[PDB]
C-alpha cells in the first residue's frame, strides 16, 4: 500500500528492495536492514531522531528534506524493522 509505496518511490534507490542497500546505497554509506546486529544497535527513538534531525552524516538527507509526510515516520520505521533476520 500506501508506505511501501513510498519506500519504493523515495528511500528503495539507495537502501534496495532487500533493505541491505543497492550499489548506490553502498557508494553512499547506508546500513544493511537485515543485519540482527543493526537492528539491536538502534532503539525506535534513534532511528526517528536520524530521520527528523539528520545525523554526523553528510551522506544522509534528513526525510523531510526528501519531502516525506511527516506521519509517515512510524510507519516507515515499522518497515525498515521489517527487514530484520531477512
Ligand atoms: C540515498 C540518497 C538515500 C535515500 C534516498 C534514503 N536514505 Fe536512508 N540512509 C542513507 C545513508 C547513506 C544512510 C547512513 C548514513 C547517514 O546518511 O546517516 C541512511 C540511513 C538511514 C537510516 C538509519 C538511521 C539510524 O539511526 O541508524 C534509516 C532508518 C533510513 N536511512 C531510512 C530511510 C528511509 C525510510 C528513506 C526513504 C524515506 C531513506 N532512508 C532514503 C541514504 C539514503
Amino acid at each position: 500500500g500506501d508506505i511501501q509505496k513510498t519506500y519504493k518511490d523515495t528511500c528503495e534507490l539507495c537502501h534496495g528492495a532487500d533493505g541491505k542497500g543497492s550499489e548506490a546505497g553502498k557508494q553512499f554509506g547506508v546500513p544493511d536492514f537485515t543485519s540482527p546486529d543493526y537492528q539491536k544497535s538502534r532503539t525506535d527513538a534513534q532511528m526517528k531522531e536520524s530521520m527528523t534531525n539528520g545525523t554526523k552524516n553528510p551522506n544522509y538527507v534528513k526525510l523531510s528534506d526528501l519531502g516525506v509526510d511527516l506521519a509517515d515516520l512510524d510507519p516507515l520505521v515499522q518497515l525498515v524493522r521489517g527487514f530484520n533476520g531477512k
